[PDB]
């Protein structure tokens, strides 16, 4: 197969399609892109076996082919090139046992050796029963809110992954870790089609990393395990997780009388400070919080270090002696941007409840329930 | 004042008092006071006080601050030899020919405590009293606890006497049917004295007296004194958190259960150091996992389980340090569900009117909470 | 002792010398910043105990003292702050406490009397050099130094002043820097080896400017002295290889070419190259450089035409592409000459513009030899 | 690769070499190269490089950089059973794993990239000394707490050999204590003198044996490779002039105390205690057979004053001494008794055993006086 294209369009379609290739040698076959050329159109093709991503690209070419091309150099060669039309050529290795792929650039030559194509395996028919669709922007940052920057839990599967809720009033997003919940809720995106399903974390990164943040509709199809995403000329398919995920709302205390409103950057930063101060294994701080003050408590008694900090805020509530995991809570600080938040909170042994105050769009909302740290003795009951 | 002592002998006394001994200058020393032979040593940290006296010989009494770790350290460098003490504001130590001087605080500024007015006061032997540390101190604690969670609670009454402790992810009941007293008190004890007065109880039938005033706790103990401030406040109902019903019972070898946890956790992730429990059949399935780093392990333990399929979660460490206090050969783990706490029981080894119950709390996330 | 400082200035001064506290010191001791506080002027002091840091900066205060505060913690807690003046207090298990308005910190300080102090430094000898001199001296000659600690004298850089010039040289074995630099002159002729590591520390704090460095001489060490910081180190002891004999007299094959665009090929041409050698090869024959790299095991190949200026005779040598991209990257010139003599001899690279009036460079490559 | 082996000799053969892994990322690695049934164990820190050799079961061959804490964790865990290592690709990532097979368990440990360890230099002969296992361990108890723990003057935290055709003399020194271990019974045709550094002398000695078994230590530039049984240890040596300290030692003391080592070490340890806090200082006064330990401390009003009966011929000398180096000195000592030959009050005391040397093995340990 013969083919000519702008090397800035191609590298820009191998790096769409390149973050699933992992450099793992288990399954040799998948280290490659797979190329395949129909009627000018080039459609190419990464997987590491769970996750698949395809992009297409106009070429200019008379005939058709398929080939397996070695993903990081052939990517890392494109790189090395400025702007100019490059051309490809499929030869046989005239001493060898498989093909060549021959790149022309003026009097330059160079040769990429290439795998067997037919080992690279075909996709199974996608067979859609349902679909919804969400415009690009509202799907990323449905994952810039539930995408936890640590994660060292070692949860059960369904709490593993992203719980994504459509129905024709609303879009939910929830992720989970033994330390926070996170709701993200959309009553601007309503599909006919009522469908629950949980992504694995793996490929929403890979995909928060290619997604856009405009106004175009993702389409997203299901069938018996399997989610497609479908968004401009790329399609990535993802297995999903099974079973069901756990009826979070549940877990979201209905009272919550103590209101704390403070600056977030103050309160990001203030915490920050003081868990330099406390254990390095736990990194807990308490609050103690009463008229509109609150003090910040951490220590290290095995290397007698202390911090007391007063952060002057809004709280209309009775006094109150709660403890956090700080690394927890500030990720999620760091995650909303609004000048202010509230924490509302009801007694030590129930989640804070965390809300920007100002920057949520109309139909946008967001909860972020941060487990207090609270002796067993002392659980909710 | 003016005695004679075998070193080994006051050795041990200033052993029994010194771990109370960290604070303000005054309370770096200790207190001799010497009333007829009897020499009383009393060490403080300003909230706990321990005492302790030994028979020496001597003509008169009086009262010295000597400064701890230098007297301590003093009487180690002895052997065993009888030494005299003459007070002079020096302390003078004569052994035959040799002669040695430590510089003496003014015992003047030493604190007295105030006389105690006990109006409760309960009994408990030695040996029940130090098993009941034994099953409620944990070997570490990192949690930042309230301050009524950061100690363990006392309760006594006519019928029994109960020893609680917890942390976030443990909560130990540790119950006695034979320890009964006319007085009904529940209190709280600070770890700090805890750990020390364990060590020095033995495991025999002396019984230790403990008297109450305010909020002051004065153990008596052969010629030990420990007298503790008290944690204000009332301890959560803790009885509260203990699941009723749980019909999925697992029996297990403990130290093969305990080896097996500790070898799995070396492939979790070292900041939060978790494993898996997949229980079904009679087949206990350890996963571990270190997603950071790519590390994993997947073992299997023969075990009795009568009950459904559980995939549960736990911290190795909290859990390790609870199995690793009882003695038992094998132990019960009773569950529920994955979000509930697993309720561990030694099978043999407790005598008649004792009992302990061990709650491990399960790594889950907060979206499958118990409601 | 007690001073107040803002909490920006003290930020970059503790950045300046942390470089050398590099974590798991052998001697727990050397974790520490040293502060010494002596009329307004807070001088820190950073060692591994080979090289010492110091800076100093004017502070408020009504005291002086000496404290030792452990640097990594201490410098992210003054890191975690905005600019706002904070007041420090030693309470001497020794105390630091921060103050800011309302909020009290306690970091727990080491015992300043076990930070071992430098000896009195004695010059005899003295040499002076610009800054930006000596920096770009740095940024032309680290990159070549060795990495083995076999030979530790290729580890470092060579210093030579004189009244007509300085000399930097740097060498692997397998590249050559020599740096030339006749407008550097100083009545003290001194030649030193200096180690990489205190180098290259030195060269993040040296700015580019015009401002003198002194650098005074002892029996082995080196004292660097710019604006507020003091820097010393340990020389190198032993004889620099003789490296003006690995520099044939004649290289009459001569390339002059533009720099990106042989920098740019040599980095195409090495994706394709042998992963063992990584090796390019240069086939020159009239004004045409044919670049060629293979990698045997994975049947990859690239061969690229550059014009290009060539006077010599028809050659083909190899390099190592890695060593070449560094060498082409460190250098800015527009052109780039690359002068030759057989197969199995050095390619030596010069820029042709963009040089200072007394400023030569010099960049020897080793060509890749084998069967 | 796939190998089979025994988990208690792979843990000695990894506890062998691990002492050198301190906390370069690919330097925390051990490097296994399996051949022909040989698994080879490599650790270094970069400057020292551990060798040793274990026989394993294998049918193929390969090289491996395995993580140094977590897998002699690992191995620690098992008893002793053979145990099967598989490396394998990594299912989702660019490295390697290394599974290790125990009945129906599976554990992976994550590898590092062999590719990225440093191959071992070519080392060039070209002399050669020879020393008994047991000779050269005793040389390192004698000498090793005398080295200088400051890093200036680098030669003194290194101890000296030397060989000649006569005898091997070992050589400590931090200009406070001078030790020198003396071997009539150790000849080599070649003479050689280096300076071996403390860290790899401290591993060495606990991994040789008290046997005659050779040691053979060949020298290049500034390496010296031991080889000992299956174990093989490259060394950086110290380059520099060890001092002359043949010139410090008296050839007269007619002053000679003759007393029983641990009364020496007992009552100095006492008397420091109540000694000079900064110079930790103890006097001798020795006149008749009567030895007067003299410690007080003038900050603190402590003071301590002992007679010792002992054995001294001399004229009566007031002299000197620390009695943290002293004690440390005779700690360091076996016999039942020591001498201490003395001159003059400002010339070192030189301590040695009175009985059990060897006929041709000597002890020297010098004390610098205080003044
Ligand atoms: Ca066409
Ligand atoms: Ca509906
Ligand atoms: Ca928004
Ligand atoms: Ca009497
Ligand atoms: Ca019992
Ligand atoms: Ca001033
Ligand atoms: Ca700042
Ligand atoms: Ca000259
Ligand atoms: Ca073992
Ligand atoms: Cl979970
Ligand atoms: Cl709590
Ligand atoms: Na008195
Ligand atoms: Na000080």
């Amino acid at each position: 197969m013969k083919f000519i294209v702008a090397s800035g369009e191609l590298q820009k379609a191998l790096q769409t399609v390149s973050g699933v290739i992992s450099g793992s040698q288990s399954r040799p076959i998948l280290e490659n892109f797979l190329f395949e050329l129909e009627n000018d159109n080039l459609k190419i093709t990464a997987s590491d076996g769970e996750t698949t991503l395809i992009t297409s690209i106009p070429v200019k070419s008379e005939n058709n082919g398929r080939m397996a091309v070695p993903a990081k150099m052939f990517l890392d060669v494109i790189k090395s090139f400025g702007d100019q039309p490059l051309t490809f050529v499929e030869k046989e290795s005239e001493n060898g046992i498989g093909s060549l792929l021959e790149i022309l650039d003026e009097k330059d030559n160079y040769f990429v050796a290439l795998d067997n194509a037919e080992d690279y395996p075909e996709l199974p028919e996608f067979d859609a029963s349902k679909s919804v669709k969400i415009q690009a922007g509202i799907l990323s940052e449905a994952l810039v809110n539930t995408l936890f920057a640590t994660s060292n839990d070692s949860l059960r599967p369904v709490m593993t992954g992203v719980l994504f809720q459509f129905n024709e009033n609303e879009a939910n997003f929830v992720s989970t870790d033994s330390h926070r919940l996170v709701v993200y809720n959309r009553k601007d995106v309503m599909n006919v089609d009522n469908i629950e399903f949980i992504m694995p974390k793996k490929p929403l990164a890979i995909i928060k990393n290619i997604l856009s943040n405009t106004d175009d509709e993702v389409l997203i199809e299901f069938n018996e395990n399997m989610a497609k995403f479908s968004f401009q000329d790329n399609i990535w398919i993802c297995r999903l997780i099974d079973g069901k995920y756990p009826n979070y709302t549940a877990v979201i205390p209905k009272e919550n009388p103590n209101v704390l409103t403070i600056n977030r950057n103050l309160l990001l930063s203030s915490i920050r400070r003081a868990s330099i101060f406390s254990n390095k294994s736990t990194n807990q701080v308490r609050f103690k919080l009463s008229g509109n003050l609150l003090h910040l408590h951490a220590e290290d008694t095995e290397y007698a270090n202390k911090a007391d900090m007063q952060i002057p805020c809004e709280y209309n509530g009775e006094d109150i002696n709660i403890g956090f995991s700080s690394k927890f809570l500030t990720e999620m600080l760091s995650v909303l941007g609004s000048d202010d938040i509230t924490m509302k909170m009801s007694q030590p042994n129930r989640p804070g409840i965390i809300e920007p105050v100002d920057g949520l769009e109309e139909n946008e909302s967001i909860l972020m329930l941060s487990m207090p740290v609270i002796g067993l003795a002392g659980h909710h009951h």
